[PDB]
């Protein structure tokens, strides 16, 4: 196995992947690293495994079909892979925990959203649709660009947005265009 964190890319106490040589911290790796469970395997293992029973599930699909879905455990585990993708950005730490707005000229948003509130939000089964978290995935970047207005740190939403949006087209097998 790897001797860093495939989220953080720190060491420290890791847990290792029994079916791939990934390691991850117990609460880098989403979900939490499962207590018991030998073997255990990792959450890109697990989303390999969806992909392999179901080879038909990377055939194109419309985003507005894959927003309507229902969180049944395949779609929360996508989501769940899809918030930890975001996680291994570097530059997600600007998103991570709840932010606080005082700049002159700009007024806070009205919903404030970070990525830590979505992961309570995923681990607690607040979502009944892939859409409630998607929407509130990109609210995270639209309120950044919002507050930050001319000033160059609005690139970071943009930067972090597009990790995002790449990941979603990915995991959830979006029909490609131009
Ligand atoms: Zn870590
Ligand atoms: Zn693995
Ligand atoms: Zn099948």
């Amino acid at each position: 196995n790897s001797n860093i964190c495939e989220v953080c890319n720190k060491w420290g106490r890791l847990f290792c992947c029994d079916t791939c040589p990934r390691s991850f911290h117990e609460h880098c790796h989403i979900p939490s690293v499962e207590a018991n469970k030998n073997p255990w395997s990792c959450i890109f293992c697990r989303i390999k495994t969806i992909q392999e029973r179901c080879p038909e599930s990377q055939s194109g699909h419309q985003e507005s079909e894959v927003l309507m879905r229902q969180m049944l455990p395949e779609e929360q585990l996508k989501c769940e892979f899809l918030l930890l993708k975001v996680y291994c950005d570097s530059k997600s730490c600007f998103f991570a925990s709840e932010p606080y707005y005082n700049r002159e000229g700009s007024q806070g948003p009205q919903k404030p959203m970070w990525l830590n509130k979505v992961k309570t939000s995923l681990n607690e089964q607040m979502y009944t649709r892939v859409e409630g978290f998607v929407q509130d995935m990109r609210l995270i970047f639209h309120n950044h660009k919002e507050f930050y207005r001319e000033d160059k740190f609005t690139r970071l939403g943009i930067q972090v947005q597009d990790i995002f949006e790449k990941n979603f087209r990915n995991i959830f097998a979006i029909q490609e265009t131009s």
